[PDB]
């Protein structure tokens, strides 16, 4: 089923917990922005939206504090 849930403003750890319960899978690598954005929160990850697995996902935060 291609349609990855939207964890956009979510946390890092929240966001790895939904993509295992649609049977998808987490990257090892991670990338950091810097932003006006608590660090942590996921604001830019690679799949957008509706995303077919198969890929590699990575979760990337917005490091502001």
């Amino acid at each position: 089923g291609s349609r990855v849930p939207s964890v956009a403003g979510l946390d890092v750890d929240a966001a790895r917990q939904r993509l295992k319960d649609a049977g998808f899978q987490v990257a090892d690598q991670t990338n950091s922005v810097n932003s006006s954005a608590k660090y942590g929160e996921v604001v830019g990850t690679s799949p957008s939206g509706q995303t077919i697995p198969g890929s590699i996902v990575t979760i990337q935060i917005s490091n502001g504090i």
